[PDB]
């Protein structure tokens, strides 16, 4: 029993799952363990009990909370079933609150039960009144006691009424019921009992919740003060970046266990957006086409080709000693009309250079002027149509002839030097769909918690109205006429006799950067013009999506055909006309969020709703959850560093970047993957894409919600692991074709998630070094993504929400010569390393240290910063840090020193020499100075011997004016300097001490004991690491 019932406790369980006899039934214990209970006195005890018991039962709006009616009931003294378990040692009573079982009785099969009480399987409980008995019945809430009444519950009760009912109810109303006990405190046998149970939820309909979380989603990193003017809306306005996962929380008492979820998303943006489209293909009759032109093939983004469509009579084109055989025909009342689809380029070539898949031509029925379609086929009616390439070098000229109706026609293309790019620009109102669904599980029925995606790797339909118009000239013998759509897409008919057709079309795709010629429309309008009482000139027009694939164009889906009319009853005359249109995209999985940034649906001004379904119960949520978009600028920042910062093995320098566009799970070290799938959704299968938690990537089978669905093997699986080297990196490991489907918070790696397109990303994001003088930079030609571990930080105790992700990403800088030239194994310590997770290490050699230097560039990881702040330059941010010179100094303690004593201690400081204790600076041979330190270490290489200066000279200046210089030799140190090494006084502060000796300068110059020594004596150093050269000098005294 989860929670357990305390000692003369009382508990309350809802009876579900597998077996469950019916619904709306609850299970009451209290817990009897604590004292002797026998078949003497069974029936005292069970009925001491129960008379204790009160029950509240309410409903409640699911939405706000507000309670709608309230009730509290007593058990009678007769009448009840309550019963006892020896084994498991408590009293138990099951009440049946719901339809049809509110007034009547229903039976529990006593294996079933088992399952929270398993005593029962070993003895038979006890009954009331003393027998023991093979099954369980349910006391009926409709039995019990008004405490505010002393009777019966009313049959005409609200409370009652309303559970009696509650299928209609809960949809209509948005109620729900909850129920709660109580045991009015006693004493029995020589112990006492007391207690309130938990509440339970009896039934409520599918929601999102609305409680505290007004819109149903929400971003923990928002609700947490992390975003500044944002965090003073975080219940009722959530924001999120475009590639991330925002938080939800539904409601769902129909479910047992797990549950896929699929859901849907609609995306929209206040007024018109302007669109940019290119022509990919321009299909007409033989009579439309201009006498002579220039053209040149346009290759797109994925290698199609634009085409040029010519549609004729005549069972061949001919162009001199060359044939062109039609790719495709189609028959119009038994009048037969043949397709060529060509390629202008390089070479005259007789096989197929790319296909169309499906294409549909349209035209006015002879009848009534309803528009009316037919699909070409080949010669052997096959759907798919071959497109041929004709050319040669540029300015050669082809003549095409081939004829309309009775009528030859000539056409003359001239092959253009460069490519013929058509561009049309139009305003549209914009709206967009997606879906996307996910695996869900519980321990805490009916809360269902997940997190969805803010835009989905899917098929995303983009999709828009606009108008198209008509202007015509019409008279006694012929018409002529001429179409607008798009904006300033333009077409135009050669006079069109009467009872004949014409035909012109066009076929456009989105002219961005990366997307082009993956997805189009296609838009064909023939034309009729025909005597009746009146003169007719009528439009009929097809609209079709298409999508390349494999070098096929081919129909996704067909919409519903329009039409126009123009009508004269007087012989010459002008007339306009005008219809709406539509436009339909389908992106393919991969371009599926650079289109919604190009299109402009992504950005500040976004807003999005989303709808929920349940997949094993077949139910629609009765209500919609919100949520707004975000594009956001990085930012970089250094705390204050001095020298100390670069002295010991504990100190370095801190750099942070903000930067919330690259947490795209809302958990640290959280990971994610994706792929596309058909998913169940209403009573249809539609795209979508399937999240999968964790780090391996899947290629499923079936549809995501029946049986069939199947999760192969892991293609494979991404893991951060140890490597070989000095220190040891942490870095990715995995193939790097499946990066574009794996989600982490890395900015080393996280720019490829949907953002990469014919196998290279559109967007060089993440973190780039430099150093200098020693030269080395991160990442390398050779390196990988994922070079190095680098993880946003947790929020901490006092915020609502800990342990959740913040957009702050902490580095750590160390600099550093003491273990330049170490070696662990076959390396040599010197250059730049990654260490742990968010660590860098430079190492540099002595005479170089001072003025050494790191740069760091971090560049955004999402491609909307890098659209909407390209002109500005805010997608990039830059900091530096470098070593600092400092002053060092050597002093003799006093400017006067006296000669009575045997040795003066001379001084020599410099911060950057120090380390842990012991450290020490020996002398030797022309004055050589030597640098060691034992204990010092940094992440496991320890330190070397170090060459850092040199004394420079010693001279005395003796009282009549001669100054005596003396030679530094090995045995002339030994006598000045007795001891040959000087310490370190304290740790960290560089201030080391030697033993200057009279005692030896006398003998080591020859001097005159005191009687010529009032004299100045001078040492001077010179030292590398700041390249400063230091000197002291003390007056020798004595009485003189
Ligand atoms: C989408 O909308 C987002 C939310 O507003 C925008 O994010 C914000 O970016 C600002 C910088 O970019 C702005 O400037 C460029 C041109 O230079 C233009 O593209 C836009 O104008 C764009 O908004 C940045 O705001 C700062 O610059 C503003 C200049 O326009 C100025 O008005 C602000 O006052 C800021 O100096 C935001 O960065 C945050 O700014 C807030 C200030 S406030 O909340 O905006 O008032 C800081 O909060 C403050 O923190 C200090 C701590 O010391 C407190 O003392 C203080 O009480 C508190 O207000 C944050 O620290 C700072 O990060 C940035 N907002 C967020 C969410 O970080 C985004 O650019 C818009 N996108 C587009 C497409 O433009
Ligand atoms: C694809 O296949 C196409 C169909 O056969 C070829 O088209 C033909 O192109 C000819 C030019 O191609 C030649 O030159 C290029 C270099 O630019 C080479 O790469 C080719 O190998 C080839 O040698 C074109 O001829 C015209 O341009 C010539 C320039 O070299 C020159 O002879 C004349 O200036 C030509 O006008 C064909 O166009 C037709 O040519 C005939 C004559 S002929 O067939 O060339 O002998 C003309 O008839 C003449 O009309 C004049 C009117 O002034 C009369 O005075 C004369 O009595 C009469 O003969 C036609 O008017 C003219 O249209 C052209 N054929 C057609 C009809 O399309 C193409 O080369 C192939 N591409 C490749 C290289 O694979
Ligand atoms: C907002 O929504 C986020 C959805 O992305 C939620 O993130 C998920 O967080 C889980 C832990 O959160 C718990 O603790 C926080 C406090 O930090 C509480 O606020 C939460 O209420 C909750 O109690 C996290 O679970 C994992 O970590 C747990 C340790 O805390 C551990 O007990 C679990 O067993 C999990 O490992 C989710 O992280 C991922 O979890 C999946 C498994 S599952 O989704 O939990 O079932 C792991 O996948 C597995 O990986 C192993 C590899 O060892 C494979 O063998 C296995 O095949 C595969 O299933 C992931 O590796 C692991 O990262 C985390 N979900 C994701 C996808 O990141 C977040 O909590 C929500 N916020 C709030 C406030 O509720
Ligand atoms: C383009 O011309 C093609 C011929 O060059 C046409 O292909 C022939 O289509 C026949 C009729 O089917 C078509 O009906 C409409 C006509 O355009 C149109 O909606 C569709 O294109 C649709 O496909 C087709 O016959 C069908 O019915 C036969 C019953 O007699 C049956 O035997 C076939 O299996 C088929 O379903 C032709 O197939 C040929 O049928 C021959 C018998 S007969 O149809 O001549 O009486 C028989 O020898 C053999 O089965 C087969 O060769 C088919 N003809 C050829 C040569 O493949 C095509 O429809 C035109 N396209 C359009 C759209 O106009
Ligand atoms: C369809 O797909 C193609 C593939 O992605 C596009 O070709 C690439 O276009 C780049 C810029 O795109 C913009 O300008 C086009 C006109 O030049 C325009 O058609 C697009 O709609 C879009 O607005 C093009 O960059 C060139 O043009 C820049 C002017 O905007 C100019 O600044 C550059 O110097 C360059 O001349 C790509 O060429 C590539 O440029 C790279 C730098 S970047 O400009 O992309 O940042 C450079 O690193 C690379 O070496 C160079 O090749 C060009 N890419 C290729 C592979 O050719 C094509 O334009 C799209 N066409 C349509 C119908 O819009
Ligand atoms: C690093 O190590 C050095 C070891 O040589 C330290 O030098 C010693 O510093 C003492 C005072 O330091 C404090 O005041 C500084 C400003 O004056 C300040 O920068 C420091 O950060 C620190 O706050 C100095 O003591 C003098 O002042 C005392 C009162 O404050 C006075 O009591 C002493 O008699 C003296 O006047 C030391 O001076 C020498 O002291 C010898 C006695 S003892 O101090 O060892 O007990 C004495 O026999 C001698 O005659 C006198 O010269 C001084 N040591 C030396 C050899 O000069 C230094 O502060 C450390 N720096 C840092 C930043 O850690
Ligand atoms: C397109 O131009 C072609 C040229 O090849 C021409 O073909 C002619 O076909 C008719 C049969 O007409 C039937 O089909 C068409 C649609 O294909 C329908 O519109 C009609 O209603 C009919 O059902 C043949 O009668 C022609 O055969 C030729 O006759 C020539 C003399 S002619 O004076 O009769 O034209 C002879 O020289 C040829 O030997 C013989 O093959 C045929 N015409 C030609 C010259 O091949 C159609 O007229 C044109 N179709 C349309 C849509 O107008
Ligand atoms: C720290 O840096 C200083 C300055 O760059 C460097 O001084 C250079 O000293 C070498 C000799 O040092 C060698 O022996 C000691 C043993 O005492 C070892 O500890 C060292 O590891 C070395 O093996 C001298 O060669 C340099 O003097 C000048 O060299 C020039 C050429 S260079 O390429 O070697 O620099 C000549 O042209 C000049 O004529 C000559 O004066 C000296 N460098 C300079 C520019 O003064 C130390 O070795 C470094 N200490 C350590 C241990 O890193
Ligand atoms: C300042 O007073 C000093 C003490 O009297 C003198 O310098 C010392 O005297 C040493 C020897 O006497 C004379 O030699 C120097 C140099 O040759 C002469 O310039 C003066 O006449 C000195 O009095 C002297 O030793 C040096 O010279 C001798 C040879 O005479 C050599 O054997 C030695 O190797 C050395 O080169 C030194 O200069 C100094 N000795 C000591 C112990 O310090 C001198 O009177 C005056 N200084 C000078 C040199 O003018
Ligand atoms: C668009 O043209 C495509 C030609 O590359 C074609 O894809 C190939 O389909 C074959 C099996 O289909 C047969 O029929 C087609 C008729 O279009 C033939 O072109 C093809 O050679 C086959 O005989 C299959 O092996 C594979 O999926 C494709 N072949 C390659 C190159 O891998 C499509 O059938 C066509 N339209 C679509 C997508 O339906
Ligand atoms: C029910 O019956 C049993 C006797 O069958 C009671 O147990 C005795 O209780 C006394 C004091 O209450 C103890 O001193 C004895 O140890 C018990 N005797 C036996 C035979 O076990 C039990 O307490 C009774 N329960 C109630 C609530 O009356």
């Amino acid at each position: 029993l989860t929670p357990p019932v305390s000692a003369g406790g009382i508990q309350a369980y809802l009876l579900t799952g597998s077996g469950a006899p019916a619904s709306g039934l609850v299970l009451f214990v209290v817990n009897v363990s604590n004292i002797q209970v026998s078949s003497s006195n069974v029936t005292n005890v069970i009925s001491t009990v129960v008379s204790n018991i009160q029950i509240n039962a309410k409903t409640e709006n699911a939405q706000t909370g507000a309670t709608t009616g309230s009730v509290t009931v007593r058990f009678p003294t007769s009448g009840y079933n309550a019963y006892y378990d020896s084994v498991d040692k408590v009293v138990f009573v099951v009440v049946s609150f719901l339809y049809p079982y509110t007034t009547t009785s229903v039976n529990i099969p006593l294996s079933y039960l088992s399952k929270y009480l398993p005593g029962l399987l070993t003895a038979q409980p006890y009954d009331e009144t003393g027998a023991q008995v093979t099954s369980v019945s349910s006391t009926p809430f409709g039995s019990l006691i008004d405490t505010s009444t002393g009777q019966q519950i009313l049959g005409t009760n609200p409370v009652l009424t309303s559970y009696n009912s509650y299928t209609t109810q809960a949809n209509t109303n948005m109620q729900e019921g909850v129920v709660s006990g109580t045991l009015t405190s006693f004493t029995l046998g020589g112990q006492s009992f007391s207690g309130s149970t938990v509440p339970v939820i009896l039934y409520a309909p599918f929601i999102f919740s609305n409680s505290p979380y007004q819109a149903g989603l929400y971003n923990p990193m928002q609700v947490n003060g992390n975003l500044g003017s944002l965090s003073s809306e975080a219940y009722y306005h959530p924001v999120i970046w475009g590639r991330a996962l925002i938080n939800t929380t539904l409601i769902d008492t129909y479910a047992s266990g797990s549950v896929p979820f699929t859901f849907q998303l609609n995306y929209s943006v206040p007024g018109p957006l302007t669109i940019n489209m290119a022509q990919l293909a321009w299909i007409a009759s033989i009579n439309n086409l201009p006498t002579s032109f220039t053209y040149l093939s346009y290759k797109f983004s994925n290698g199609y080709e634009s085409f040029l469509g010519i549609i004729s009579n005549s069972t061949q084109l001919t162009a001199g000693a060359l044939t062109i055989n039609p790719s495709g025909n189609f028959t119009i009342n038994g009048k037969k009309f043949y397709v060529y689809l060509l390629v202008v380029g390089s070479t005259n070539s007789t096989t197929p250079v790319e296909y169309v898949t499906k294409l549909v031509v349209e035209y006015p029925s002879s009848t009534n002027f309803l528009p009316q379609g037919v699909t070409v086929t080949t010669s052997s009616n096959k759907y798919t149509l071959p497109v041929y390439e004709i050319g040669g070098p540029a300015g050669t000229t082809i003549t095409l002839t081939g004829n309309w109706y009775s009528t030859p026609y000539t056409v003359q293309i001239t092959v253009g030097s460069t490519p013929t790019l058509t561009n049309y620009v139009s305003q549209i109102l914009l709206k967009a769909v997606a879906y996307e669904g996910i695996n869900v599980s519980t321990t805490q029925s009916p809360y269902y918690s997940t997190a969805i995606l803010s835009t989905p790797p899917s098929e995303i339909s983009i999709t828009g109205s606009s108008t198209i118009t008509a202007q015509g000239k019409l008279t006694a013998t012929s018409a002529s006429a001429t179409v607008n759509l798009l904006t300033n897409a333009t077409l135009t008919y050669e006079n069109i006799p009467l009872t004949q057709y014409s035909f012109n079309g066009i076929i456009v795709t989105p002219g961005y950067a990366a997307i082009n010629g993956t997805t189009a429309m296609a838009y064909v309008i023939g034309a009729l013009y025909n005597k009746t009482s009146d003169y007719v000139l009528s439009f009929a027009g097809s609209q079709e999506p298409m999508q390349v694939m494999n070098n096929n164009l081919t129909e996704v889906t067909t919409l519903a055909p329009f039409g126009l009319t123009l009508l004269a009853p007087s012989v010459p005359a002008t007339e306009t006309g005008t219809s709406p249109l539509q436009l339909e995209f389908f992106t393919v999985p991969s371009t599926s969020y650079i289109a919604l940034v190009d299109f402009g649906l992504w950005g500040n001004l976004t807003s999005v709703t989303v709808s929920a379904y349940d997949t094993v119960n077949n139910k629609l949520s009765v209500n919609l959850g919100y949520f707004y978009g975000i594009v956001i600028p990085p930012s970089i920042s250094t705390a204050p560093y001095n020298y100390q910062n670069f002295i010991c093995p504990n100190n370095y320098v801190t750099v942070t970047i903000y930067d919330p566009d690259a947490v795209l799970d809302p958990y640290p070290s959280g990971s994610f993957t994706t792929s596309s799938l058909p998913l169940k959704y209403g009573n249809m299968n539609i795209t979508g894409a399937v999240i999968f938690p964790g780090s391996s990537v899947y290629n499923p089978s079936g549809v995501f919600g029946y049986s069939n669905f199947n999760k192969g093997a892991a293609v494979t699986t991404f893991t951060y692991t140890a490597q070989s080297g000095p220190f040891s990196p942490v870095a990715l490991t995995g193939n790097t074709n499946y990066l574009s489907q794996y989600a982490d918070n890395n900015p080393t790696d996280n720019y490829y998630f949907i953002q990469t397109v014919n196998g290279m990303p559109v967007l060089m994001g993440g973190l780039s070094i430099v150093a200098s003088p020693v030269s080395a930079s991160l990442p390398s030609s050779t390196s990988s993504p994922g070079f190095m571990y680098l993880l946003p930080s947790a929020a901490q105790v006092p915020s609502p929400l800990p342990g959740m992700a913040t957009p702050n990403y902490n580095l750590n800088i160390y600099i550093t010569y003491k273990i330049d030239g170490a070696t662990v194994g076959n390396n040599m310590i010197n250059g730049l390393y990654v260490a742990s997770q968010n660590t860098l290490i430079y190492v540099v050699p002595n005479g170089s240290f001072v003025g050494s230097n790191i740069k760091l560039t971090y560049t955004t990881t999402d491609y909307a910063v890098l659209h909407y702040f390209y002109s500005t330059g805010q997608y990039k941010v830059f900091k530096t840090v470098s070593v600092p010179n400092v002053t060092a100094n050597l002093y003799f303690p006093s400017s006067t020193t006296p000669l009575y004593q045997l040795s003066v201690p001379l001084y020599l400081s410099e911060p950057y020499y120090g380390s842990p204790l012991p450290t020490y600076i020996g002398l030797g041979t022309n004055g050589t100075s030597l640098w060691n330190s034992p204990n010092y270490v940094l992440f496991g290489v320890s330190a070397v011997q170090q060459y850092l200066g040199f004394i420079k000279s010693i001279s005395v200046t003796l009282s009549n004016g001669t100054t005596v210089v003396i030679p530094l030799t090995t045995s002339n140190m030994q006598t000045l300097f007795p001891q040959l090494v000087g310490q370190e006084l304290q740790a960290c502060n560089g201030t080391f001490q030697f033993g200057i000796s009279i005692t030896g300068l006398e003998k080591l110059l020859n001097l005159n004991v005191q009687q010529l020594n009032n004299s100045i004596l001078s040492v001077t150093y010179h030292d590398y690491v700041t390249g400063e050269t230091l000197t002291a000098t003390t007056k020798l005294v004595a009485l003189s």
